[PDB]
């Protein structure tokens, strides 16, 4: 048997998966396209109408699933949406990450862009989780992308409203959604909390900041989280830790907006990381040693530099830097100056110094972030003071 | 009377416009959306099938019109596509540009991105013109965008094919499409030619490089073009001239690809223009005065600098530059060094010098491009020598 309800066609044997309250998702056809066909019981008709409306408003963004058509009969309602290759859950559960490069982080970036688009339309998702972040089928050039789906529980905030009244999948629910200690009503940042748990789930390849599945939601309410898959002496893990712990903060007002998340160093290219180092080096160049900028930059600076940073770089660099200026080994500012100096004059340096540094910009900046895993995170926090100036708008969100 | 053919609905009184060979475009409805409904006579059924197929392949890009559904009856075929607010023709014919800022150039950028997407799918449009570049209706944040439409005459090149055999709207047709002197078959660059004529049509607010409409196509075949709406001593017009004359070159092999067009200074922000000046200044710093780079950079450099560039800047800058280095007034390289110098030390300079320059980066770079209208175009051409190096990949297409 093969079902045809209006312009939507599918065969009941092609079941892709199941949702809540009797929802089934089939592989099907619409307008000679392969599509996913979502079948909703009459008890959930008000959720399908909500989903259809909110998909019409937001599916123009590439990281929101495309919506095609809807139709009803006597029995059910049918929603035709973009057919996808996998969920993020099975991507994390099945794909070998060793040879995927930055693709996992790109999926998180695309998820966040789709979330930012929803929030810019005053839509809160409220049920974000790996099960409904979808991985597209490859396009004509083999590229895949993440898409947000499943809009049955979304809330459309009225014009002039920033909060909603008080719904999700246990284990991924922001605490202010379930605790009665609700000073403020929940807002867009409930999606930031869930996203933060998703971020950790992807980069840890399967763990959750609030533990194993049976205890997860109870740990969220207690604030008991652990990010120990992130090693504290690895640059990439330090950066990810800094972002994720803000995304999952118990206080919703301390969580960054989606657009704020998108500006974080977690997503910067290596080229952009080096440009941030150069730009901060120039900003603090003629700065006062007693000023608030260099004060913030040097507070806790001893551990960032490893007591004396000149003792923690390769000898060919160490012999080269003694000649011209001779820098201060306990200053983070002086570490940044040496980096800036060696990048600007990179092609004047002898072949021995260009060898241990590597090429500009990627290898060069990794020479430093590998050996000073806290440098970028520390510098990024200190220079929040300059987040409003023009030079630093590529790096901070206003 | 109100027509309903399948899931497409429209009323024959809501005519938006007409196309070739009896095609009519109506305002209509599909799935409770407002849509454009394209009605095609049986004589053009093979073109509607071509359009439906190629829209299915390419409408995912934001600057290709979105396709919704198609249906037939006894009489006609109907295509439901995104409803748009205007054509580029009426935009140019009716909108006051004085208060639109960079919006016209952004429309050209978006058109080119849609074209690049088609070409990346081995689709040549072959009938690009202001009449079928559409202006979207504003989104929820008031923003508009350009979209390519009308795919009835598109060619899908077979896998492994780069040319097609030998169709358009008179006045916008690349010469190799009509002249029998066809050494090479037409390729994607027929769309570049048309686009180049569209570029000039927008920035001149209604003119065409090959003249008035009755003589246009005859001038194309003769190679007789004129871009004299572009003043030769205005930076923005110099840059646009440089691009447009390559886009409309008679020799198709001299026209840049769509992705090449997208990298041209015509589309650079002011910030990016200044960064190009700084990056070239650093690249030629320790360069040999006899080398090929500085040779190319100085060839024809006297007119770029206006005999002596130190005599063509404001006196407060002139008094400031004499102090430290004292530069050479006939060298383009030295002009670039002074610029680079004053940007790097911008906050060390006295208030008089920061005043006549303006703020970084926008006013600062305009101080120089306003007074040396050929500087950027000249520097961009000379430094094509370095187009392959890593530092200059933001500026040239490989
Ligand atoms: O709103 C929606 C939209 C979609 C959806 N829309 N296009 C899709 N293409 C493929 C799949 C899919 C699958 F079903 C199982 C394994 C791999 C797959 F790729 C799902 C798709 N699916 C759900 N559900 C609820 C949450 C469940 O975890 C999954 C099904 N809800
Ligand atoms: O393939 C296509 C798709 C569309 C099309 N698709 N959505 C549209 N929304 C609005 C308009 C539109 C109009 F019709 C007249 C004035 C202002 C407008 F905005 C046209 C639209 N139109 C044509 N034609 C052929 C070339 C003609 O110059 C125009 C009509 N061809």
């Amino acid at each position: 048997s093969v079902v045809i309800v209006g312009k939507i066609s599918f065969c009941p044997k092609d079941v892709l998966g199941h949702g809540a309250e009797g929802t089934i998702v089939y592989r099907g056809m619409f307008d000679n396209r392969d599509v996913a066909v979502k079948r909703i019981l009459p008890e959930c008709f008000s959720f399908a109408d909500r989903e259809v409306q909110l998909l019409r408003e937001s599916d123009e963004h590439p990281n929101v699933i495309r919506y095609f058509c809807t139709e009803k009969d006597r029995q059910f309602q049918y929603i035709a949406i973009e057919l996808c290759a996998a969920t993020l859950q099975e991507y994390v559960e099945q794909k070998d990450f060793a040879h995927l490069g930055l693709e996992p982080i790109t999926l998180l970036q695309q998820t966040t862009s789709g979330l930012a688009h929803l929030h810019s339309l005053n839509i809160v998702h409220r049920d974000l989780k790996p099960h409904n972040i979808l991985i597209s089928m490859p396009n004509a050039h083999g590229k895949i992308k993440a898409m947000i789906s499943d809009f049955g529980l979304c809330k459309k905030l009225a014009v002039g409203r920033h909060s909603f009244s008080r719904p999700g999948t246990e284990g991924w629910i922001a605490p202010e959604m379930l605790s009665e200690d609700c000073k403020e009503n929940p807002t867009y940042t409930v999606d930031i909390f869930s996203a933060g748990c998703v971020f950790y789930y992807v980069i840890s390849e399967g763990s959750h900041p609030f533990g194993k599945s049976l205890q997860r939601q109870a740990n969220i309410l207690l604030g008991a989280c652990s990010l120990d898959c992130l090693h504290p002496e690895k640059h990439e893990d330090v950066i990810a830790r800094e972002l994720i712990e803000k995304m999952i903060a118990m206080d919703p007002q301390k969580r960054p907006s989606a657009k704020h998340v998108l500006k974080h160093p977690f997503f910067w290219s290596l080229e952009k990381q080096l440009q941030f180092f150069q730009d901060v080096s120039d900003r603090i160049e003629k700065e006062s040693l007693d000023g608030p900028i260099v004060k913030q930059l040097e507070r806790g600076g001893r551990a960032v530099v490893k007591m004396d940073w000149r003792e923690n770089i390769t000898v060919p660099l160490q012999t080269d830097l003694r000649k011209f200026r001779t820098y201060k080994g306990g200053s983070v500012r002086d570490l940044l100056r040496a980096m800036r100096n060696k990048k600007h004059h990179y092609r004047e340096l002898p072949a021995e110094v260009r060898e241990t540094l590597g090429s500009l910009p990627d290898d060069f900046v990794c020479y430093f972030t590998s050996r000073f895993p806290h440098l970028l995170a520390h510098t990024y926090r200190a220079m929040e003071l300059c987040s409003h100036e023009r030079l630093f708008q590529p790096y901070y969100f206003h």
